[PDB]
């Protein structure tokens, strides 16, 4: 199937286009190309500073009648400086206006860590620690629920929540809507088995981010492993007559995950979508899982003393 059923009763395309790092001068064409070659899910965020340009492409393909709005699944995320109850609707509405949408299919709490509101996305103290917000994830969640009840978003969810944090929301007193999605880092070097089964056992769909290991991440170092260049993965790809990226994308698909590879390269946007006509064997799957090294693209030293920092816990 190309879509997975969420606990809100809506269907979500299991392949989407990521947009973090997509330059504002190239992401309009990248999203236009993606829609033209079949993509119906775009992963966005205010903090990525390119929603206006992504929105230009969405609007143009709607206008061109390449796609209908109902056929699209647009996702964005509440940035950390907007966890306060009074700031959530505005933050959502700014994203909607930029994306030139009247609703989002899914809106996520981007990180469990709330930061001091202001112009700065990472407000810092003199020693470089991030300045927290005294807002907690359950009050932020109640504000997310209000967005559903106002018709601005069809589904709400979370991202980078560890299993204790997911658990806290599922056990929130008065919980009105369960999280539909937990969007987390996942690839053969960070296979996430425990957190994934926990979420799936609760009816929470997991989206895998950085599925290719985010080779363009701005903090990359030489010592770092490289999925795309791992000869063991290259060999599985060769066997299947596919590219390494195609294998890295099909892998989470077969674990019942949604996956959101990013590219601004038209040829790779198309390649990355051509993953619905081959199957990895159980053995291939277990082999790729065996490459786990608990290696994370996404974690910040500036946040490690925040009370809600998600990655001290095992999972
Ligand atoms: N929730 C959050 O905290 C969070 C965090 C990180 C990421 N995400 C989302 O997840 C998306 C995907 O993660 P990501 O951007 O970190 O990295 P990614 O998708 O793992 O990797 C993107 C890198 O791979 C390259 N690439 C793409 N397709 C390729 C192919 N077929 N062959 C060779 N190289 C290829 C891209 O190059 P070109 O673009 O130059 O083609 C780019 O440098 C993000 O864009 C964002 O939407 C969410
Ligand atoms: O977060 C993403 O979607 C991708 O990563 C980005 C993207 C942009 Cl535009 C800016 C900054 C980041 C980034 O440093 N994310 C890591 C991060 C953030 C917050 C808290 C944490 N944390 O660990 O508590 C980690």
């Amino acid at each position: 199937a190309s879509r997975i059923l969420l606990n809100n009763g809506a269907k979500m395309p299991i392949l989407g286009l990521g947009t973090w790092k997509s330059p504002p001068g190239q992401v309009t064409e990248a999203v236009k190309v993606a829609i033209d070659v079949g993509y119906r899910h775009i992963d966005c965020a205010h903090v990525y500073q390119n929603e206006n340009e992504v929105g230009v492409a969405i609007q143009e393909k709607l206008r061109e009648q390449v796609v209908k709005r109902e056929e699209l699944f647009i996702v964005s995320k509440l940035w950390c400086t907007y966890h306060e109850k009074g700031l959530v609707k505005g933050a959502c509405q700014k994203t909607l206006s930029d994306l030139k949408l009247d609703y989002l299919d899914l809106y996520l709490i981007h990180w469990p860590t709330g930061f001091k509101p202001g112009k700065e996305f990472f407000p810092l103290d003199e020693s470089g620690n991030v300045v927290p917000s005294d807002t907690n994830i359950l009050d932020t969640w109640a504000a997310m629920e209000e967005l559903v009840d106002e018709g601005l978003v069809k589904a709400i969810g979370i991202s980078n929540f560890n299993h204790l944090q997911v658990e806290m929301i599922l056990n929130k007193p008065g919980l009105k809507y369960k999280p539909a999605v937990n969007q987390i880092e996942c690839h053969p070097y960070l296979t996430q088995e425990k957190l994934i089964q926990y979420c799936q056992s609760k009816g929470i769909v997991v989206t895998a981010y950085s599925p290719l290991g985010s080779p363009d991440r701005p903090w990359a170092k030489p010592e770092d492993p490289s999925l795309l260049e791992d000869p063991r993965i290259k060999a599985i790809a060769a066997k299947h007559n596919k590219t390494t990226a195609q294998v890295l994308i099909r892998f989470p698909m077969q674990r019942n995950l949604v996956v959101i590879p990013k590219s601004v390269t038209p040829e790779r946007i198309a390649e990355n979508f051509k993953v619905f006509d081959f199957e990895l064997s159980s053995q291939d799957m277990t082999t790729l899982l065996s490459y786990n090294r608990n290696w994370r693209v996404c974690a910040l030293l500036s946040c490690t003393s925040h009370k809600d920092y998600p990655f001290h816990e095992e999972f």
